[PDB]
């Protein structure tokens, strides 16, 4: 791991923001959601996007946030 | 698509593909899914997704972008 943030929230459910450097030295971004359940377990969504695609998968994702930005805004 | 607001897909040369979506829940609110299908060595796709509520969307935004910004300064 290079960067690893660790973003609670209010609720039961924990982001995990991760960059790692694999093998060949790419970096990749590592994004992990993690929900507790009643009983004490929990439950992992994790989503991985190597550095080549890094460029577009930012400006996809700022996209969509932003539709969500405006309409909280609005 | 009553209750999804925006959807866009995310081809690349790899074996993964990306999907942004924003959906409508009940009351009105907006929430981000992001989607990662990974096809499999044999053939079989997995599906990776996380949820965002609108409560978090500002911090998780700010924590998305300095997590690429390491990247992009370590490229
Ligand atoms: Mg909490
Ligand atoms: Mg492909």
């Amino acid at each position: 791991e290079v960067y690893s943030e660790k973003m609670f929230t209010e609720s039961e459910r924990t982001y995990f923001m991760n960059v790692k450097e694999n093998r060949k030295g790419d970096y990749f971004l590592n994004i992990v959601e993690s929900k507790r359940s009643p009983s004490g377990d929990f439950e992992r969504h994790s989503i991985f996007v190597y550095e080549e695609n890094m460029n577009e998968f930012e400006s996809n994702l700022l996209k969509a946030i932003a539709v969500i930005k405006q309409k909280v805004s609005t």
